[PDB]
């Protein structure tokens, strides 16, 4: 078929999985959500949690599903549903190596619900307690053991793909180990070779021996808001991308609609970036297809603390809160203008 309307497969949206419900968790997990105290701010801060009840949730926008369960398969239907309709190929699983059952549980559905759309899955493998070289390629073995053979996981070109959130906390010393063809615990060559794309946080000088040296595959830049960072910077991604292409590396710049999290980062406003009915988005997207890129990240689907969702919002005003909504765009914008931006990119690409 070319019929405008295909999944791709070098689109990926990062994706959460921690949200709870009554009808399958047993507590409103992160709906409910404590408030970050002030990095400036005074000693003695008690700055409470956000209860997660219908009126009050830990986000400043709110959902069409509502205050849903992420182990919800009938949630997880409509989430990849709405992934066809965005046209985003791959979900990037949020990975926080909790070593539960109620979290292989999820993972196992979300592939399951995933390849029943064709829609392929990779890992974010987060900043969890005493990471390191080591037990990342411990649990890179297990994820591929576990998961590489089942339908929906992801490949480029034979090999998995993994993004490292806050790369930057473990050394280049101690990645060349992992990543290096030489490195002493190596995945190179090996069954569990994977493309390892770090974030690109600050200015070239740090970054750009930082990935030659840690021996990463690629880079991305993660966060929703422009200016955050310097690689979150749209006006940078040409000149990031010469430099990808001059050392053949892969650049995944991040695109979102929007940032806003004072609810739960109160102190935070500064980083707030206006939708303006999708100009933002259009704005963000539109300097990724034209930096030349060979793949795009969306931030996000649903990280609804940090109000960079694309998944559908509805108008609210509880007692509690008056919500942030979609304004004069339907709850479902933010899904067809990814699909619009979709077809941009692979017109480009
Ligand atoms: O401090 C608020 C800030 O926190 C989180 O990002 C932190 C870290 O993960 C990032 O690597 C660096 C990049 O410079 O910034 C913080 O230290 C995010 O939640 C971010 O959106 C937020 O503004
Ligand atoms: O997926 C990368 C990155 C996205 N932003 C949130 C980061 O997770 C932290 O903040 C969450 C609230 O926004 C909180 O629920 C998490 O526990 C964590 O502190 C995430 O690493």
């Amino acid at each position: 078929n070319n019929l405008g309307t295909e999944l791709d497969y070098d689109t990926f949206c990062f994706y959460y999985d921690w949200y709870g419900s009554e009808a399958i968790d047993g507590q409103y997990r992160h709906w409910a959500h404590a408030i970050a105290p002030d990095p400036n701010g005074g000693s003695g801060q008690n700055p409470g949690t956000i209860p997660g009840t219908q009126e009050s949730i830990a986000s400043n926008f709110y959902p069409q599903l509502g205050r849903y369960s992420s182990s919800d398969p009938n949630i997880l239907t409509k989430h990849m549903d709405m992934f066809v309709m965005a046209r985003t190929g791959v979900l990037a699983l949020t990975w926080w190596n909790e070593q539960d059952e109620t979290e292989a549980k999820r993972i196992g559905l979300i592939l399951d619900a995933a390849d029943k759309k064709k829609i392929k899955v990779c890992f974010h493998l987060e900043p969890y307690p005493s990471r390191n070289v080591q037990n990342l390629r411990e649990n890179i073995v297990k994820l591929i053991t576990r998961y590489g053979n089942h339908p929906a996981f992801y490949r480029k070109d034979g090999k998995p793909l993994f993004f490292i959130y806050d790369s930057y906390l473990i050394e280049p010393s101690e990645w060349e180990k992992l990543l290096s063809p030489g490195g002493s615990i190596t995945i190179r060559n090996t069954a569990y070779d994977a493309l390892m794309i770090g974030l690109w946080t600050s200015s070239p000088t740090v970054q750009r021996p930082f990935i030659l040296n840690a021996h990463f595959d690629g880079f991305y830049t993660y966060f929703a808001a422009t200016g955050f960072t310097y690689g979150s910077t749209p006006t940078n991604w040409v000149s990031m991308q010469k430099w990808a292409k001059e050392n053949g590396k892969i650049f995944i710049p991040s695109v979102g609609p929007g940032y806003i999290d004072t609810r739960i980062r109160p102190w935070n406003g500064s980083v707030i970036r206006t939708r303006t009915d999708g100009q933002y988005y259009d704005a963000m997207y539109r300097k990724a297809i034209e930096a030349g890129v060979s793949a795009i990240s969306i931030t996000s689907f649903n990280e609804w603390h940090e109000g960079s969702q694309i998944e559908p919002a509805v108008p609210y005003t509880s007692s509690e809160f008056t919500y942030l909504d979609y304004e004069n765009r339907e709850p479902d914008y933010y899904l067809t203008r990814t699909a619009y931006w979709v077809g941009k990119f692979r017109e480009s690409k």
